């Protein structure tokens, strides 16, 4: 699976992170924020 979730794939890859309408975080590990 290659295709993100709501709130779920890591921003390490690309376009490997999560779905739009969230942003990314990685300053810790890579948790999306916002609401998608």
């Amino acid at each position: 699976e290659g295709e993100c979730s709501p709130l779920g794939e890591p921003c390490a890859g690309n376009p490997w992170g999560c779905c739009p309408g969230c942003i990314c975080i990685w300053q810790l590990t890579d948790r999306c924020v916002g609401n998608c």
